């Protein structure tokens, strides 16, 4: 009952579905405000947000959606954000903003911000600076795959197709109930959908784009965009997905998969389900089995590489949370960087869209974000090839046509089309 002392760091397991951000959530807030408690409230994806802006209405709460930027009040003891938000607004070498209670919503999210903002806000609790509240029935340290549910789950092991399929599955598609399936990547979703239409079931392919109805079937790689209001009795999880992973002892980021997910991934795909304490009977039918072996993922050394920067009281080094911190290939503080250094880091990933490790690299190394003499300094080990397996040749500076072959090799730069021409776009300066 001291959840909101200085100090004090609260993990608190609610069952998803149970109003944990649209009961708990609000009432603790108010607290916050009747004890006059500076708050910042902490979502892992615009989806959430966007949820906690319908849930706080009546509550006194600045919401910053597109950038932190400022200090200030009016009966706004509590600000809201999203972590990259919080993230960006730390790099900088600026302002400590005194919050004495922060509180993660669905503490669990395994992107890069997100794994720093937790261990952010562990060591501002250490330092005695916060109190500080995670949300969600799966912390890091946890590897259950099939945590309590408000309603009764079956669980079932067994095969599940991840390409459309002519004869042997036939339980698939007899049960007319609200399905969510996980799938591996976005084009093997968006190829069974097609299927799926052609067998006259409707679906819709979650996916970040610009649109955000109760179908038979809901497709996606991962929970990202999935709130509150998902309506689904049926999760299929195929339990793998697509990594970026490094390699060639931390030289490169690679993309490998399908990789089995882990325990607390497969606990939260199974959590889509059971949310219901009315409804018994909701099903998780899965496949593979999970794996905690991930901490070759380059996830983690991001999350260091971000939270090494972040802006603290007093400049303490800090860990990732609990566990994570067992997760990293480095020790706290060896990715902090100088403040000139930084500045770019932070340019490069908030407005170059550059992923971080790599932009990592290159603020190291000294270089400025507008020189893209780097994209073609590399070997021939780092050309970079298109869909039909060419040499990627566009504009260095200076205008001349050069193999695209940057310094450092991480793939999600040239892993599909999309990403390829937005390099592209950043090598040739803008044009």
């Amino acid at each position: 009952s001291h959840m909101l002392k200085k100090g004090m760091t609260t993990v608190l397991d609610f069952h998803p579905g149970a109003g944990k951000t649209r009961r708990f959530l609000p009432q603790i807030l108010a607290e916050c405000a009747r004890r006059r408690l500076r708050t910042l409230v902490l979502a892992p994806t615009r989806v959430v947000l966007s949820e906690m802006k319908e849930a706080f209405h009546g509550l006194d709460v600045k919401f910053h959606t597109q950038a932190f930027s400022a200090h200030g009040s009016g009966r706004e003891v509590i600000d809201a954000m999203c972590h990259a938000t919080l993230t960006y607004r730390m790099l900088e070498p600026t302002r400590v903003v005194n919050w004495e209670v922060i509180i993660m919503d669905e503490a669990h999210f395994l992107d890069p911000a997100s794994i720093a903002a937790r261990g952010w806000a562990a060591h501002r609790a250490r330092a005695n600076e916060s109190a500080t509240i995670l949300m969600t029935a799966t912390p890091p340290g946890t590897s259950d795959e099939f945590p309590h549910s408000n309603g009764e789950i079956e669980d079932v092991q067994t095969d599940i197709p991840s390409e459309p399929w002519n004869t042997g599955h036939d339980w698939i598609l007899a049960d007319k109930r609200p399905t969510a399936w996980f799938l591996p990547s976005i084009r093997a979703a968006n190829v069974m959908a097609a299927s799926l239409r052609k067998a006259g079931k409707s679906v819709v392919v979650l996916n970040r784009k610009t649109f955000e109805k109760k179908p038979d079937f809901i497709l996606a790689t991962d929970i990202a965009e999935m709130g509150a209001n998902l309506c689904v009795e049926r999760v299929l999880d195929c339990r793998t997905a697509f990594k970026p992973v490094l390699v060639d002892e931390g030289r490169k980021v690679a993309i490998k998969g399908p990789l089995r997910i882990s325990a607390s991934s497969a606990a939260q795909r199974r959590g889509r389900i059971g949310r219901n304490p009315n409804r018994d009977g909701d099903s998780y039918y899965y496949s593979e089995p999970t794996s905690e072996n991930n901490a070759h993922h380059v996830c983690w050394l991001e999350a260091s590489m971000l939270l090494d920067n972040m802006e603290v009281r007093g400049g303490m080094v800090a860990p990732l949370y609990g566990v994570e911190g067992t997760k990293t290939p480095v020790s706290p503080g060896e990715m902090r960087l100088r403040d000139d250094q930084r500045k770019v880091f932070r340019e490069l990933v908030r407005n170059c869209d550059l992923p971080v490790w790599l932009s990592w690299q290159v603020a190291k190394a000294g270089l400025k974000t507008n020189d893209r003499k780097w994209c073609f300094e590399g070997p021939e080990e780092h050309e970079i090839l298109n869909d039909s397996g060419e040499t990627v040749k566009c504009r260095a500076p200076g205008g001349a046509k050069k193999p695209l072959r940057p310094r450092w090799c991480d793939e999600r730069v040239s892993s599909d089309q999309s990403a390829l021409s937005e390099f592209i776009k950043f090598a040739e300066g803008r044009r």
